[PDB]
C-alpha cells in the first residue's frame, strides 16, 4: 500500500512508523515547518528507533487523518489533490463528528471512521515518545462497504495496530468520547493524574453525570449506551498497574505544551447537540467552559 | 458588655481585639492548641503593629457570644461551649444556613444572623494581619427583636466594625454567598485571581449560571435577587483597581494553607436545598464536587 498520513504529530507519527516498519511506503503530509525540516534532515526519531520517512508540507491509496480536530478542515483543504476516485479516507480521530466535514470532500463510499487506543507523545520536532500497547476499531460509512473496512482493519493489524470492524462504530465512538469527555477536562482542571482522580472522593460522580448526559444525547441518535460499563470503561483508567501513572493526552496539550485542546469536539459537541436535541447537558457546558477559561489563563 | 468570641482565628480576633480595644471584656475561645499557647504566653499579635494579652480558653472548659469559626467547626464549637448559652449570639460567618444548627442550641429569640465586609489574615498562631476597611450587617430572628438588633449593631459600631441593622438579611447573605460561591471555587480551580478569572472569556457565562441558580433557590425562600445587580456585583471583584488581583478566601484556605473550604456551606447549600426543592443546581453540584475533588489531590 502506498500510505499518506494527513496529520503526522504524535499519533499520526506512531501509525506513519510502524506501516513503514512492516514495508509500506508512508508519506507523511504536517503543517508544522520544524517539524517537518527536522525530519527530512534526521527522520523521525522514536523511543519505542530512526527511520526517514518521506514528508511534505501540506501548502497514494489510503489517506489516513490524525490532525487535532481543529486543523482538520484546513488539511482536507490543503490535500484534496490526492482525494481521488479508489482513494480511501479513514478518521481516528477522538472527538465526535467529524464524519461531516470529510463528506464535504470524500465520496462517501470512500470514508471509515473509528477509534483508537493507542497512545503517543510528541517531545518536540521530529522527535516522539511511544508509550504502550494498543488496538484500533474502524467502520465504513459507504453502502455495502463492509468487506473493504475488513481489508483495512486486515491491513493495519499486519503492522501490529491490532485493528478491528466494528458493526456500531457510532457507539464505539460516543462510549470512547465519555472516556475523553471525563478523564481530559477533569485532569486538565484538577491538575493530577488519572490514579490520582479516581483516588478523589468525588470522581464517580462527576464521571457517572458526565456520562450520562452523553447517554441522553446518544438516545436521540437512536444509539443506547450501556451506562453502567461506559462507567466501569471510564473508570477503568484510575488503575495504576495500567494507565493510572499517566496525564490523559488534554493535559498533555495544555498543561504541558500551552496549546489549545480539543474539548469542543468532545464535551462541547454533546452540547452542541443539547441544544439541538433540547436536552440539559450542564457538566458538559461547564465542563466546557472551565477548560476554555483555563486555555485562556495560559494562552 | 462581657463578650465571647467562639473561634478566635482571623477574623475572630479581629473582632476579639477592636472589641477589646474600645474596653469591653473579651474572652476568646479556640480549638487551636498552639495559637492558644502562643496568646496565654505573649498575647495577641497584630499588624493593624499592635499587642494585647486576651484572655483566651481552650474550647474544653458572658452577655454575646459572637461566632467566627469555619462553618465546619460550627458545630463542635456549639456543643462545647454550650455553658455559655439572656444570652444572646451573633453569627457571622460566610456561607448560608447557620440558622439551622444555631437553633438547636440557642433560644430563637437570641440569634442574630449577618455577614461582614471586613478582612484578616492569621499569619500564625498568634499572629495576625488586619487589612483595611469593611463593615457588618446583621438581623434578628426572634419575633419583636429589632430593636435590641439596632442596639447591637449600635454596640459594635462603637467599636469600629460600623454594623448596620438591615431588614432583609436573608437577601443579604444570599446576594454575597453568590459572591463566594462564583470568586471562591474559579479561583481555587483553575488557579488564577480574580482580575485573571474576568479577563477569561467564559467567566462570565460561567457566573450567569451560578447566579441563577441561587436565585432559583432563593425564591422558594420567597427571596427576589435583583439577578443583574448581583452579577454586576460578583463581577465587580475583577477590577484590578479594586480586589482584582488578590486571591479569594478560599484560594487561600486551600491552595495557600492546605485547609479545607467551606464550599459545602456555600454552592453546597445550594445544591442541598435544590434536591429539597426540586430546583436544578448542576453548576453549584459540579463546583462543589470539582473543590472537594481537589482537597482530596492535595489532603
Ligand atoms: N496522542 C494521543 O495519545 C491520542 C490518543 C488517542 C487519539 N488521539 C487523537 O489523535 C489526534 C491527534 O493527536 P496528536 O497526539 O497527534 O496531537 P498532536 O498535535 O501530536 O498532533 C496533531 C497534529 O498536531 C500538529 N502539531 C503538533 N504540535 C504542533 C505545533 N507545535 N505546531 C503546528 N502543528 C503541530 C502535528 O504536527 C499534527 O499535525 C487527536 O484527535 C487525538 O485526540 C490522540
Ligand atoms: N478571613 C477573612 O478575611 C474572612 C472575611 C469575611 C468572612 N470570613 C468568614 O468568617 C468565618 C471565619 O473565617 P476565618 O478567617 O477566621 O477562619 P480562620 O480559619 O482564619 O480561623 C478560624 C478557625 O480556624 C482555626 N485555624 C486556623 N488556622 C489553623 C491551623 N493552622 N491549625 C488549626 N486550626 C486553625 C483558627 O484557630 C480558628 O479556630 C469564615 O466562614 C469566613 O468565611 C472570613
Amino acid at each position: 500500500m502506498k500510505i499518506a498520513i494527513a496529520g503526522a504529530g504524535a499519533m499520526g507519527s506512531r501509525f506513519g512508523l510502524m506501516l513503514h516498519q512492516s514495508g509500506n511506503e508512508v508519506l507523511l503530509i504536517d503543517g508544522w515547518a520544524e517539524h517537518v525540516q527536522q525530519i527530512k534532515e534526521h527522520g523521525l526519531q522514536a523511543n519505542f528507533v530512526e527511520a526517514k520517512l518521506p514528508i511534505v508540507l501540506q501548502s497514494v491509496d489510503l489517506i489516513i487523518l490524525f490532525t487535532k480536530a481543529m486543523q482538520l478542515e484546513k488539511m482536507l483543504q490543503d490535500i484534496q489533490s490526492l482525494i481521488k476516485k479508489d482513494t480511501e479516507v479513514l478518521c481516528l480521530l477522538n472527538g465526535i463528528g467529524h464524519e461531516d466535514i470529510i463528506e464535504k470532500f470524500v465520496p462517501m463510499e470512500n470514508i471509515y471512521i473509528g477509534n483508537t487506543m493507542w497512545t503517543a507523545g510528541l517531545e518536540g520536532p521530529g522527535q516522539v515518545k511511544l508509550f504502550g500497547s494498543g488496538s484500533v476499531e474502524l467502520q465504513n460509512l459507504g453502502d455495502g462497504k463492509e468487506a473493504a473496512a475488513k481489508k483495512l482493519a486486515d491491513k493495519l493489524s499486519e503492522s501490529g495496530l491490532n485493528a478491528h470492524f466494528s458493526d456500531n462504530i457510532h457507539y464505539s465512538i460516543y462510549r470512547k468520547a465519555c472516556v475523553n469527555g471525563t478523564m481530559n477536562g477533569l485532569c486538565t482542571i484538577l491538575d493530577v493524574n488519572m490514579a490520582e482522580l479516581g483516588k478523589t472522593s468525588t470522581a464517580h460522580k462527576m464521571v457517572a453525570t458526565i456520562v450520562n448526559e452523553f447517554a441522553k444525547v446518544a438516545a436521540v441518535e437512536k444509539i443506547e449506551l450501556d451506562v453502567p460499563e461506559v462507567i466501569a470503561h471510564c473508570e477503568s483508567c484510575f488503575d495504576p498497574e495500567t494507565i493510572g501513572l499517566h496525564y490523559p493526552s488534554m493535559y498533555q496539550d495544555l498543561i504541558k505544551n500551552h496549546r489549545l485542546t480539543e474539548i469542543d469536539y468532545i464535551n462541547g459537541a454533546i452540547s452542541r447537540k443539547g441544544k439541538k436535541y433540547g436536552v440539559a447537558t450542564p457538566y458538559c457546558d461547564f465542563l466546557t467552559e472551565l477548560v476554555h477559561a483555563k486555555e485562556d489563563s495560559l494562552n
